[PDB]
């Protein structure tokens, strides 16, 4: 019963005057955002987005079915979409929740959070991604209206009503209808000896109306707790998002703010009305963009729902089709075999150049070729916590997480608070390649989400150590910082962390980062121009190559110093020649002492190379930036690979030991290969050729097969040997299902 | 030795503020004997002890021999002590630095030790004490190429005109090239040659990037730790880089007073900064600091006091992580009433918690809700708007969260580094979560999540801090976590709103039963509130000034009786202009008072009474009666909860929906239909699996183990026909010959 003249027509021009999309055009903006993800007209696929609603029936349970658009008997719409993207060209499915804002001001009834909960646990019963579009007014606020004008007032005193009242309640005829529908406790009372029915409690006849909604908030947001950790969790924010809108965007994480819009708990016109004066101007200044944006809650900003959309698409691009499947690793138009031409320096820099490149400023078209393939990287967060820099990009068309670190001095402008006048916006000066509460927040989030998306990690180290100072010390630096210990701890992707050229990891930065956290995905690699350590080298001598220590130099190298041998050497004590010398010699010592100094602190820098690095088996390799791609390439190529074949089937059958399984696979490339061959096994490459003979007669996998096997030899062998009671009664199972002809071998054999 | 060692190395540790390492086991058996009050209330063994120590192969071998002696700048024992909870002993592995080795320094031996002493504690499912006496990972240098290098200057009489390379002689590097020591390029100037030094790696091992490595690696482990076993960490001295990170990545940390936690100290930073901007270590993370942000839970005067709160904590905490919460035998009765009533008024939270001296008496306590004595906060000074903690109902541990009535006073200080900052005073509204008090309170549950404690809130939230700072400050974030970490949580979560509290909005959302159903029940007082807005705002929006003339016009007879009036228009516009103003008259005079009859009337949808009707609630309760109440609601959810998730859940894998069914019907078979109604008293059901389980008792259970094996057999054979014929033929082994002709008929 939806007309499109008279339904239609107003619900779009009810979302289009809101400033948002009416929910059931967006299935068709999906549609139109892939179409310029694939460019142009001939060369787009059959059915480039097939889609059904996802609707409750009548016993709470979801049922696809793709009726008209509209007519949706609660303020939330869920849909299952399939599209053909470049990633999956014969299909992704995804599942897309978002409020009717048209229904309700999009309230969140029962209904409603009922529809997101069951979208929500489908999304997760296939492991595939869970879009929402926030746009809503929060929990729903309901009264008692059928009572509202029913309820008489007993004054204390009817002549003066600034007197108080005693009570509210309802004659008896009042009561009689109320009765049976239990909307309404009341204890009979008989004041002036007249019945009346004292209100103690009112329930409502209508559902509804208050605290019920708040544990259905609770409820979906519970539930949006849960499936950030099990899929992924994209949301975006069009028209607002307030308290359990606003709650269920957050636990998402990953969030596409549109301008227009804000995310709020409380709105300015209630806080106003709270604090009791004109404090706050609009709900854009409590959670617009120029909030959130600002403090990471929004991942990215959008000018258009559409853009929205395509973010989304643009996102999904480098994640896994469901959270049981590979990264999507795609044949890339950037080569692996080329070098990078942007070289970083000691001169501070933009850390997006190195990844993505720049124009070339000595030339007119051409274009500085960063570290990633051309135009993959895309930045997450970037307005808060500027100290670092996270994003994703590709590396031959591999899709990776990556987080670099800023070189210049970053400004960062915290506003002046609204509800204060004693305060003014302040300008906070943050120093380069320096962790602070917010860079280390950020950059363990980057961790946390990155991770659930299932990505690999590319962290391009730079950091010279954490703030310790007292204010960020206060700020709990510390906390922060141990979070990237318990991120990259959990990390189940492999892990690549490589110092540039002319960057450092220096002390606590190293201990967070060190690949012994997580042996089994971190490798670190040091560029050939790279330095680490636990002090700066200044700093090393501070403490290490002390004044005692240069004057000790100085009598060794400095031949002058041999006026210590004229000194003591020869026996001759006058205050003349004695104490001319005890001077004279001072003298040089204070002449030479600074530039000892300067010595003493290159000595210590040649402590700190990748020299030793590898020498003392902390970084795997030295690398060179200008081949470093095409390394790190085929290095990620086969660690991924590698972990497949491990965890994937191996691990999945085998059940057996991590240095046990590493083993079992070299195991094997020697055995068919050949013991003349071995050495290969240290070639990246070679092994990625061969890995393919096996993954995509299957040398591997009829291995794999044998090991599964056997495996389930020893599990019923081990519960039958625990349990010999059942094992009678087992064998009778196994012959139900077992075989006429093999039967007789069995009924034959015991 | 004994003068020489152990009287210099104590003096030396005494010169620093703190203990030696070895002398603690003694400290453990003196907070001991305090926590047992009486030398005739002491138990027979109270502390035994061994020391754990590196062998040959890195491995820990227990040993006992003389203090001293540590081969590396740390060491750590195994100890069994005998506490009130458990008297016949509970075990622990203590580790903590040698201030007294390397001025506490971080090696790769270190690292080894703590490595292994922790992955023993793991092991074992028993805590982690980690003492916290040292100076950051190790620094050093190739000693070796200091004393031999040779600096090429670019002119020998005026080194200021700088130096080119340093090297070494070729006489020099043929004494090293062995080593391994220093990798260098050769090279002639002016017809000498040279060995130009391009690396230097030393021979002696640990001087550098190997340390950082070995920091990581315990960093690793320590994070670990704390999602296993229970980890808690006393600073005596200072705690430094690495160490300042395992003592916060073990969460739980107990600093002495003029100790301090930090990375880089205040040397460092004024040379650094350019300015001497500090004056003191304890500028960066003194009690001052640490205990004011969360990452210092208490704080203590000394270090017998630090141990003997390590102990009072443990008392809260299971022996080992797959042991229950230890109840003990309370001495304050479970049955009496409190006698601290909360107030419409505010009032300090902890008054209601652990009790107050009375006001109008001479010595009476106003007992509290938990038993006397028994409350014990962490956290306190900071995040101050919300109470975390841990007490005991009834002898039961349980962590405590309560909320602040009272205004909060922060006062925030001066950051020496800034010219503009001065010292500032922050007031934070009770009632309220902030972008701390909602960290303090997820973090004070996971803390104790991981402790295996179950959860007490008494709740009285109105929201969170809404408004630009504070959203600007994240609010948003840390709200999230709350649910997250309630998500998360495995024990008992009782969640009570006492007389006169409320619950409101985003407070309720995230904090409500459905966000953990197995584990959350929910309780709200007969004077307690709760709903989507407070009755304030919730009249600002759904009754109106239009709506309370529409009132008016009903139920006021002065103002009834002015439309009466106007009711006969056959007037003077005298008459009409005067009664038209009369009208105007009654209704301002009136708005104010039906402002607040409509306050009233939204106010009673917000009463337990509805949320019991509406099911949101488990039960209405009556303060007075709480304590009792809870006491065996909490004594049964435990124990169901025991036999359920440890013994019935161990033979199969079934849902939850059985597990209570099942529990319930076990119980309706041994005792009655007629008795059936007692399943929902709290007490009888307690009696009931006491005298059954713990004294279908494991018959019910054995069963299950049959029914689930088989299931579990059945599903690899349906999964893989490959196994079964082989499976089939491996089990003509098992069968007995007696048991074959049984078989034999029942198949062919
Ligand atoms: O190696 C030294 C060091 C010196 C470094 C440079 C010049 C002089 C130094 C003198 C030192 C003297 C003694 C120990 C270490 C020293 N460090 C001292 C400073 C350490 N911090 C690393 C982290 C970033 C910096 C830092 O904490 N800041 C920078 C931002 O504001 C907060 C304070 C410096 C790095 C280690
Ligand atoms: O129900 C109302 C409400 C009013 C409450 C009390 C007095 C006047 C109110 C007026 C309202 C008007 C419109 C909607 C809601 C209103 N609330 C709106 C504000 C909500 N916040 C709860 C959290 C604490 C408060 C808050 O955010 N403050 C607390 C003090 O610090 C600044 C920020 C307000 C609580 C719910």
């Amino acid at each position: 019963p939806y007309v499109t003249k008279d339904l239609l027509q107003a619900k779009r021009f009810q979302a289009q005057t809101l400033g948002t999309t009416y929910i059931y055009d967006f299935p068709e903006m999906f549609r139109q955002a892939l179409f310029k993800l694939w460019g142009s007209p001939d060369k787009y696929p059959k059915d480039i987005l097939t889609y059904t609603e996802l609707v409750l029936d009548s016993q709470g349970q979801l049922v696809e079915m793709n009726r008209l658009p509209g007519g949706n008997e609660v303020g939330m719409v869920a849909f299952k979409m399939r599209f053909k993207t470049q990633e999956y060209p014969e299909g992704r499915d995804v599942i897309v929740i978002g409020n009717d804002i048209t229904f309700r001001i999009g309230s969140f009834g029962p209904g409603e959070d009922l529809l997101y909960l069951r979208a929500s646990e489908m999304a997760r019963a296939e492991g595939i991604p869970k879009i929402y579009v926030a746009a809503n007014s929060g929990a729903r606020i309901g009264m008692a209206e059928e009572i509202k004008h029913m309820f008489h007032v007993a004054w204390v005193d009817p002549e003066d009503p600034h007197k108080g009242f005693k009570y509210l309640y309802l004659t008896p005829q009042d009561y009689t209808r109320i009765s049976s529908l239990n909307s309404v406790h009341c204890k009979h009372i008989e004041e002036g000896g007249e019945s009346r029915y004292m209100i103690t409690d009112i329930i409502g006849k209508d559902d509804g109306l208050g605290v019920e909604n708040l544990r259905g908030s609770g409820m979906i947001a519970g539930e949006s707790s849960l499936a950030y950790e099990e899929i992924v969790t994209i949301s975006l924010v069009t028209c607002r998002a307030i308290g359990i809108g606003a709650y269920l965007v957050r636990l998402g994480q990953r969030v596409i703010q549109v301008e227009n819009s804000h995310i709020i708990l409380t709105g300015a016109s209630a806080l106003n009305k709270v604090l009791g004066r004109e404090v706050y101007t609009s709900n854009n200044q409590l959670g617009g963009v120029q909030i959130m944006h600002y403090n990471g809650v929004s991942h990215i900003t959008v000018p258009d729902d559409f853009e929205g959309v395509y973010t989304i698409l643009e996102w999904l691009s480098y994640m896994p089709k469901d959270n049981h499947s590979p990264v999507p690793i795609i044949t890339p138009t950037d080569p692996i075999d080329r070098e990078i031409e942007f070289l970083p320096s000691r001169a501070p820099y933009d850390p997006r150049w190195m990844l993505a490149g720049r124009p070339h400023p000595t030339l007119k078209g051409t274009w500085q070729s960063g570290f990633f393939d051309h135009g993959s990287f895309k930045e997450i967060m970037a307005p808060w916590a500027q100290t670092v820099v996270t994003g994703r990009a590709r590396l031959g068309g591999i899709p990776v997480g990556v987080i670099a670190v800023e070189t210049r001095t970053v400004e960062v402008a915290v506003p002046a608070d609204p509800a204060n006048l004693d305060s003014e916006a302040k300008i906070i000066q943050q120093a380069g390649q320096v962790w602070f509460p917010d860079s280390a927040y950020k950059t363990a989030q980057a961790i946390k989400d990155f991770n659930r998306e299932k990505l690999p990690l590319m962290i391009f180290a730079n950091w010279r150590g954490f703030s310790g100072g007292m204010k960020d010390m206060y700020d709990q630096v510390l906390k922060f910082g141990a979070y990237i210990v318990d991120g990259l701890r959990q990390y189940k992707q492999p892990i690549l962390i490589y110092i540039p050229p002319y960057a450092e990891l220096r002390g606590g930065s190293w201990v967070v980062i060190d690949a012994t956290i997580n042996p089994l995905c971190i490798e670190m690699y040091a560029d050939k121009e790279s330095r680490g350590g636990v002090l700066e080298p200044e700093g090393t001598v501070e403490i290490k190559f002390r004044k005692k220590d240069l004057i000790k130099s100085m009598r060794r190298i400095d031949p002058a110093y041999k006026k210590l041998m004229e000194q003591l050497g020869e026996p001759d004590l006058s205050d003349k020649d004695r104490k001319d010398l005890e001077g004279r010699l001072k003298a040089r010592e204070d002449l030479l002492l600074p530039i000892y100094h300067q010595v003493a602190v290159q000595f210590a820098d040649f402590h700190d190379t990748p020299g030793r690095m590898l020498e003392k088996g902390v970084i795997s390799d030295i690398l060179e930036w200008k081949t470093a791609r095409t390394f790190l390439y085929w290095r990620l190529r086969r660690l991924l690979l590698e972990d497949q074949v491990k965890q994937e089937i191996l691990q999945a059958s085998g059940e057996l030991s991590h240095v046990h399984i590493q083993s079992m696979l070299r195991r094997w490339f020697v055995e068919t290969e050949g013991a003349v061959k071995a050495y290969l096994w240290d070639n990246n490459q070679v092994v990625v050729q061969w890995l393919e003979q096996h993954w995509q007669r299957s040398t591997i996998r009829e291995n794999i097969t044998y090991l599964k096997h056997d495996s389930v030899l020893k599990t019923i062998r081990g519960l039958v040997e625990e349990n010999p009671e059942v094992a009678v009664d087992c064998v009778i199972y196994l012959s139900q299902h077992i075989s006429p002809a093999e039967r007789a071998q069995v009924v034959h054999l015991l």
